[PDB]
């Protein structure tokens, strides 16, 4: 792939050489086309301490080496070409970088002829530019899910993005108004994990950019409104052979194989530590274990459990040959999430983990009359669990410890904030 | 070069005959094409006392003789042609004028077959017209460096200026959102010092003019916001023979030659006086030795030290064959800065100056763990050092004493200003 | 002295056991009469780190032992008795406490039969409660000094305090409107240095308190208004034998003795370090070396010089038998100031210091016509001089080092404040 030739052919005047840091932030440099060949070979230089990579201002620059197969001409601005990149440091891929970490786990699975494919359901809200309320003041009803009126009221922005995804070859197939007022979701086809991760990273940027062009704002925040359903990132998962067979497809219950159940056994066994990574913010813990919403259900997990075609659990089995992890939220890192899921799932397979008993009940109601482990209740406990989880931490490489350091500091920063609630309830102590 | 003929050919209707004064202020006269031939030969008359040149209202006019090879048709207004000029007084170049002062030092070095080449990293903020806040209220995060979102939010202005630089033949190659919210930087190829100095003077005017056309404002202020990273002007330096060999390239530590280390010895040796010139404002001293910023590092020097590929010192060695002086800020005079740097480095070469021990540590966390000289803490102390430095004062000629005079007065003016901080902390003494 | 008996007899219901810290802050504990006997013997406990004493939160409490001879029943609230105290730490007088530091230097002088007596002219402004403007909007003229109208407009507050001083036995004898609009001064009789120091500490508290009772606010700030004269604390000084002979009285010039001139020699010799103590704030340096005021003179020192009956110098000789040190401002510590002056003076006497030639000229218009040493121009330079001054630093003991540490930090805090002036003069650099 000759980026310089493509630039001339396609009318690309600038490239964004982009990488995702440990907090999911999209870091990028805008390089004119005249300079792209040098960047493609040598990488684009960044001072790593200035991003969430856990480095030092005394370190040599990281070099972000773009993956030319990731190229996307911005559909709303085709003269700019976006590239995803691997962060290198001292002549090697830098293990603290999320994309590099995912590729490491992918390579170990590939080594055993197991290829992760996943799809993501990236819920988002459309809100006012100042972020104080949803973008549509006429979207107010108690059960607004799939509301035809409010959906069509945002047809222009939804249709524009959906059409871009058609053009990009992602195979979009549905657009919904989701369960909270102001909340939407646009699905597209699953793919090899690295393809989906790059798409996931690009998708969020695309949605935010387009919303902004329409005088709106998009947020993937886990719990932007106290009494409304939160933003999930439900992740659909299966493992394939290079020959093209889905290893999860089987003759067991619900059409799953023993490999599928073992992979699930790993998700279940490592759930506490996995929460730290797929629920990576303080705010994440207001979506999990949340009080019932105005629409009648939170639709998020409270417990470390799985069901059949049942949306009240940590894991749902929607159909034969795949698992839906409902645990992640909209803040989950597009690269770290698949990486930690894969690490856990692999350990499950390797150890033939038992996921325990499928629960065919509504956990929100018929959950108090059963023994089920509760998810970590806050970021601190989740991070504590990640640190104690040798498989996850080891699986993610140096990314895990750096991630844990940052999230601990975020939690501490959160603790120090004085809230109006404490004042009202404690001033008269 | 026939400016009159060029005017007819290129459709230039007015020329800005411009020179830079001791404070870096761009002084210009707008002359209609009909009058250019006269100005080219004879120079444009200015009352020198009215600019920062340390003259008298009783003096005969200075004559600014334009350098025809410096011609730039304003890319945003091609009917106007900008020219850099040498200030002449009483029939000869005026030593108090920055460009003249630079050319004098360059000629002494050239006499020894040593040709300074440099590049500049001119950081700037984009702010509201009233100067009170950055231009992008959505650019708020603690670590905004290389933020893809904020970068693309200013694509139009950044892309316009980058494309001008392509057309101008400067070889631009990267555009970044820098470490402070609202802060950016656009790099271009190094060149002979005089070429880069003229480009540097033009660039700042270009950035400000274009920002203003977009309803924005650009500032090169060293420290426009108390808790954010400031505007550096990191200067990359090498010395070349007329035959085309880089004298700094060598077999020693980090691919540097003894000549490079001696030049560096001169920078370290004259650092206190050099600080007055490359940090020429009261505000400069709020960038140097600053308390840690929200982003986690100031990225500016505190000490007279150097490192390898390490951004925590006064000098960084980014790669074989050059030095990065991190000392200067956005207020540094585009002509006086290379001038003082060269005077210092030349002396280091002539005396075989020892730069001392390279420090492979983060000076921000380890400044105490070592004996290092601190930079002058304020403009008064810097100017005192400059006045005491015979090599610098001698190297800059009469420019040095005039500059010191002005900067002493600025510091005295600053001292006389009553601050809100003082009233808060002293009213109850 | 039986404070419990005095309490019963005078109707004192509470005592303020007070000590002055290194920044001059009055620290006090309010003790009901039933507990005074205990406090008088054992001392009143305080956590020393919580005041400006350079201690540790891990230190045992300091004990402030009240001087029963210092008792003052607050004239505006006689049921409360104020006591000055010596801070003890671990069973010994605490050398970092100003009053203890002063008593140490007095002891050394007394051991040589030399007893310091001094009087203080404590200028202050009466300002609005919010501190933004003077209290009398009708006080506006260019030369308001001794203005009959404005003086009588504040007759009630001035007369109340003056009558208080009469009753306290301080021998008040004049009340003036001073040279700045809104500025006043009330003089009282000199006394033994420790008496005057205690009186000085109480006086500031009394003026502030009574002003507040009248809906006004008093400030001793050195330079509260940019273009107005500042608050001096002119200190009148003589040295006496126990027998009662003024050692400064003599047959030399102006009725001064060789002892007086040697003491003066100490003041001149140690002036740079002395400045740090008697001009202890950043703001202090806006009073010293200030641009001429609306009234035609600053009345503060610019240079290390002395004159006769002449108010343009650092030292004035008002009459035979005493020296006026015009250096100190309204922020000067009531204890540290006489302590530092005495240490310098004693050294002068010890070494027979030569004060140099008396200058019988106006230094404001004659600064150029003579070779004179300028005073430290800012707090940082003053503190540097203090640390370099062995006699002074040694004479003040550990208080000097603690003071210097604090004042360095204040200067650094000041440096970090972005001023509107910088913005205006630097945004377009
Ligand atoms: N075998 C498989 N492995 C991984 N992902 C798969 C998969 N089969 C389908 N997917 C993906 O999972 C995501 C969701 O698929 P689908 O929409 O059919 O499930 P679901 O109907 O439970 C979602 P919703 O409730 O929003 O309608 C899609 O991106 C889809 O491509
Ligand atoms: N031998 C040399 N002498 C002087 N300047 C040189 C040079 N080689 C490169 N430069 C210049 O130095 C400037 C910076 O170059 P470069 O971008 O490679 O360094 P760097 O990566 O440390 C900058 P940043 O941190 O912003 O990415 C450019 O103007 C470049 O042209
Ligand atoms: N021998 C001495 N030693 C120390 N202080 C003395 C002194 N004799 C007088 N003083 C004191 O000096 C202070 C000022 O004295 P005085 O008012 O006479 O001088 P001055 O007239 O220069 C003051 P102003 O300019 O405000 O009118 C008073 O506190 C006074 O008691």
């Amino acid at each position: 792939t000759d980026l310089a030739s493509i630039a001339r052919e396609k009318g690309i005047e600038f490239f964004l050489i982009s990488f995702t840091d440990l907090l999911g932030v999209q870091r990028a440099k805008l390089v004119p086309a005249r300079a792209i060949a040098d960047m493609a070979v040598n990488g684009a230089g960044f001072a790593g301490f200035a991003a969430w990579l856990d480095m030092s201002p005394a370190d040599a620059d990281i070099l972000a080496i773009p993956d030319p197969e990731s190229l996307i001409q911005l559909p709303w601005k085709p003269s700019v070409g976006w590239l995803a990149a691997d962060v290198h440091f001292e002549g090697r891929p830098f293990p603290k970088a999320p994309r590099v970490a995912l590729k490491s786990v992918l390579a170990r699975a590939a080594g055993k002829d197991m290829h992760l494919k996943h799809g993501v359901e990236c819920e988002f809200f459309l809100i006012q530019p100042d972020g104080s309320a949803i973008s549509d003041p006429a979207d107010t009803q108690a059960k607004p899910c799939y509301d035809q009126d409010a959906l069509m009221r945002r047809f222009d922005v939804i249709a524009e993005i959906c059409s871009y995804m058609v053009d990009l070859g992602w195979g979009p197939y549905q657009n919904d108004h989701e369960d909270a007022n102001g909340q939407f979701e646009m699905n597209w086809d699953y793919a090899d994990a690295l393809v989906t991760a790059d798409r996931h990273a690009f998708f969020k940027f695309m949605v935010k950019s387009v919303a902004e062009r329409h005088g709106l704002r998009a947020t993937f925040m886990p719990k932007p409104f106290a009494h409304l359903t939160g933003n999930g990132c439900h992740t659909h998962l299966s493992m394939w052979t290079a020959a093209g067979d889905n290893l999860f497809e089987g003759d067991g219950e619900l059409g799953l194989s023993p490999t599928a159940y073992a992979f699930l056994g790993g998700l279940i066994g490592h759930a506490k530590g996995l929460t730290a990574v797929v629920n990576p913010t303080v705010n994440s813990y207001k979506r999990l274990n949340a009080p019932v919403t105005v629409s009648g259900a939170t639709w998020s997990p409270n417990t470390i459990t799985y069901g059949g075609n049942n949306r009240t659990h940590m894991v749902r089995i929607p159909d034969a040959g795949r698992l839906e992890l409902r645990l992640p939220d909209g803040a989950a890192n597009p690269y770290l999430m698949p990486a930690a899921i894969l690490a856990a799932g692999l350990d499950g397979i390797e150890t033939q983990a038992d996921p325990g008993q499928r629960l065919d009940i509504d956990m929100y109601v018929e959950g108090h009359s059963v023994e089920a482990e509760q998810l970590p209740l806050n970021l601190l406990d989740a991070v504590r669990a990640l640190e104690a989880d040798e498989v996850l931490a080891g699986g993610l490489g140096a990314a895990a410890a750096a991630f844990a350091k940052f999230k601990r500091a975020e939690w501490a920063d959160y603790k120090s904030q004085l809230t109006e609630w404490e004042r009202r309830t404690t001033l008269d102590c």
